[PDB]
């Protein structure tokens, strides 16, 4: 036995793994428990502190993913199965993971705390795209990753009871990151020095720590992939966050027919139905058919969110903060095969001009029939008003700049232009070992492998030139986490990434060629999105 | 070592293994090659004889299943679990298995035949629900079950082509029937009393080979349960078949974009598809939402059927034939849960008004506006037209009597005033053991397990009552496989099964009560569907 695998936490102690790098060891400590198992009583409910522990807890490998919908579209596909769970289904499921290098570092460390995507409906963090051992070992530095409650065990809210108060998910990642301001230090880790980052619905979550008061206190910094907390499925009103709850009790049978209507005999009654009954009509409260749209997400109660994520960026003081945000080329051409007319991940996906008008309405739900016009008016090439290929295109800029791009390109104006340093780029690379067509060019989620140097793995068939792409933006993000500027502090020769700004608008591209800078996050585009169209709404 | 467990077919010599029975053992042959494998250019083609081999085959365990659509609708659910794949998916799946008695039957031996239903998209015979080894070891009789391909693999057809002749899941099952012919003996079985017995799509592909003269020749007697060929979803049209099968090879990219669209080119593009990708879309090509509808299925050729079965069953004769026939109670309560608006299995399903119409249209598709009157007006009771309980029960019987009822009522008419002895009878008994909701009765598919004795599984927990009962229909199934007569040639005591004819129209109800005679197979309902609304639609 190593000295280095034993560590003592103020809960108690861990034995920890050796995990194996083609550069060098380094140790991990998986399948720690931050929390008392949500189970019985406790579903629904806030996290508890997990109780101190006599003995050893054994944190040699992943522990169980929070029960979760399985994506089953395309069975046996490698790009849909590779976030899926990657291990046993259960309730209790609140346990962290921490890499650390070896030998431990003698002087205090940055650290890195990952939140997993996955529409608020799923994600784990034991899937192989997370795994943190490349990271620590290549930058030497402290990742942390923790699951939390996704669906409707983690936000499933009936405001106002204290039964399902909502945003339970959410205070799972709290929860998680006191953890980390109070166990940290034992791994080698800086308490403050804390760089949060995630992608999609993680993207959001970092977000919303950033809108929430007692969050902001447990950490430094923030990347938000690919994902934003204003966008239009991040959040959702009380009201409607009541009839989806309802509506889901009503499908497993609470109340019974027809005792009860009080928000505590009907929270009582899905306390008693299996877990897997939940999941199988989470898709069924949905109000209309559409593409990026989820069941149970974050809601606006006034007590983790005082206002609207809108709100909160609008009126909020930002200096003293560093964001690095960014989105992937094509950020709408994966959500495209889950529900819009004439797609196929098996074909080109030529679609005609009268599906592409039902495609609107599809990515684009919930808008007037004169707010369909305009979207199919700033995106149709009246040139070539009836190509398919553009018409495929154009569908997936649709749901790209509605649902990403531009509430980035939204949050990344404001965030600057009020106290916070924010670098912005757009990843550009696809990568060659990708199973999705090719007519989705970079899709949505395929730059986490890079970010985690996942290339480096001699295992997977990459080439020599994505190895060292992905050992450059490991650079990056680990340049960030310790000084707040992906730029390497002393580099010269290499060029320089500028600051994004509310006027020059600059980012950069993420390729196998160095650095670009361009101007304007699709500014053209996101200003139909984030100006007109708010307004189109408001007169009926 | 027993000599009992090798034997020696016309294609080599197996080695089978013995089961246990709490009643004494059995010997079983399971996988047994019958064809070559229908890979790379016999994907789609007529099954080819297996040649013969050299050693032994290892027949001690159930071989793969044919590759199939999987249900995920109630993931970890018993009451659907039961049906999946037990098996890995292959192409390689044209597999038999025979059980025969410990000690072997020195005399011929009736065979009984059974072909799996699944809506000729799913399904296999190595479920535990089809088990043997109870029917054999208690009649003292030889069980032959065999896999036939489904889905596209087994009846996509463009029909003129002999790339894709269409029926080749049928020709599987018609080579099935001359492999017994032909080596039912070297295991104690007599070729000349070969008893066909199938259910839902089984029963179906029983009846279609009463219709086709090659396969008549093979077998003598037939039971068909919840069933026939006559049923609206059984069979499909050339113009239809072809449509559903350019559909499909479009989804998939077939052909490629500048290629011809002859049917040599399509088929040759289809056989390069690896066989998950033809899997799932095989849904996407239904034409309308509807429930009891599938996509690929039997049809009408010229060949395999030289007509429709409506009109092969009323201009044939069929004289010194002795027909099984019977559904269950609640026939349609099953694939309501499948898409019918409002209904659910984890609630009581208590539709509205509103509901109940539009589920008329999807359990009963196809149809013109004034038709979908017609059908409401029959099963409306207008003295509570409102009542949830009894919408929810009606729109049971639609689907239950458009799809199987009725066109069970009228095969075994045609057949009894045509010359053939024809039996009838209404499983009304609800497992002590069944899953599924109490709302859904006497669901389609659990009278199967009651036929094969499961209940004699010691681990199985089934009432005493039952096991009991399950040893009666092991009599009676029995009995008419030996003598074409299910009643006992020598117990005068119990209550006797009549006939079934078209003017008396007497059948008996199986449940824990003795035998009871009824009159009339939803004789006032199926006249709606089997003479009123054909002329309903000839006047549009
Ligand atoms: N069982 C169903 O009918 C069903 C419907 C919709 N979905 C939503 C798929 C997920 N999705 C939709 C739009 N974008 C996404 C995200 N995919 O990662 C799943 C299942
Ligand atoms: N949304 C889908 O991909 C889909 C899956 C399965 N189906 C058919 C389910 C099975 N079924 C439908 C109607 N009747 C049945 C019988 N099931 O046993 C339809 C659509």
């Amino acid at each position: 036995e190593d000295a280095e695998l034993l560590v003592t936490v103020r809960g108690g102690r861990l034995r920890g793994i050796r995990l194996k790098t083609p550069g060098g060891p380094v140790s991990a400590f998986l399948g720690i428990p931050f929390a008392e198992p949500p189970m019985g009583p406790r579903r629904f409910l806030p996290p508890e502190p997990k109780q101190p522990w006599s003995g050893v807890v054994d944190a040699t490998t992943f522990q169980s993913v929070c029960y979760q919908y399985v994506d089953t579209l395309y069975p046996g596909f490698e790009g849909t199965e590779m976030w899926n769970p990657n291990r046993e289904l259960s309730e209790d499921c609140l346990y962290l993971n921490v890499w650390t290098p070896y030998p431990r570092p003698t002087s205090p460390t940055p650290v890195l705390v990952w939140i997993y995507g996955g529409g608020f409906y799923s994600g784990a963090s034991s899937l192989d795209v997370y795994d943190g051992r490349f990271l620590v070992q290549a930058e030497r530095t402290v990742l942390v990753s923790m699951n939390y409650r996704v669906g409707a065990f983690g936000f499933l809210a009936l405001p106002g009871s204290r039964e399902a108060p909502g945003n339970v998910g959410l205070l799972d990642q709290r929860l998680a990151l006191q953890w980390v301001q109070e166990n940290v230090a034992a791994f080698g880790g800086d308490p403050t020095s804390v760089t949060l980052f995630g992608e999609s619905a993680g993207a959001a979550s970092v977000g919303m720590h950033l809108l929430s008061p007692p969050s902001r206190g447990l950490f430094h910094r923030a990347v938000l992939q690919s994902g934003a907390p204003n966008g239009p499925w991040a959040t959702v009103g009380m009201g409607e966050a009541r009839r989806r709850a309802t509506q889901l009790a009503h499908l497993v049978g609470c109340p019974p027919g027809g005792t009860g209507g009080n928000d505590t005999e009907l929270v009582a009654c899905l306390r008693t139905r299996p877990a897997q009954v939940l999941v199988n009509h989470e898709w069924h409260v949905l109000p209309q058919e559409s593409v990026f749209r989820f069941s149970f997400v974050p809601v606006v109660d006034g007590d983790f969110l005082s206002d609207t994520p809108e709100a909160l960026i609008n009126a909020g003081d930002f200096h003293g903060l560093q964001v690095l945000v960014g989105v992937v080329k094509d950020e709408g051409s994966y959500f495209l095969v889950y529900g819009a007319p004439g797609f196929s991940k098996d074909n080109e996906s030529l679609i005609s001009r009268a599906e592409f008008l039902a495609g609107v309405r599809v990515g684009v739900p919930q808008v007037s029939d004169l707010a369909a016009e305009a979207v199919v008016l700033h995106y149709t090439d009246w040139l070539h008003p009836e190509d398919p290929a553009r018409l495929r295109e154009a569908l997936s800029d649709v749901v790209g700049d509605h649902n990403v791009v531009c509430p980035v390109a939204q949050l990344a104006g404001r965030l600057a232009a009020q106290g916070a340093r924010v670098y912005a780029y757009v990843f550009e690379h696809r990568a060659s070992t990708l199973s999705w067509p090719l007519w989705m060019g970079v899709p949505h989620g395929y730059e986490i492998e890079f970010i985690f140097g996942i290339p480096l793995d001699p295992s997977r068939n990459y080439t020599a030139e994505e190895k060292i792409f992905a050992q450059r933006l490991m650079r990056y993000w680990a340049n960030f986490a310790r000084t707040g500027d992906p730029n390497e502090p002393r580099d010269p020769k290499a060029p320089q990434w500028p600051p994004y700004t509310a006027g020059a608008q600059q980012y950069v591209s993420l390729d196998l060629r160095p650095l670009e800078v361009r101007r304007g996050l699709r500014a053209q585009a996101c200003a139909f999105w984030n100006r007109f169209l708010p307004k189109l709404l408001s007169a009926t």
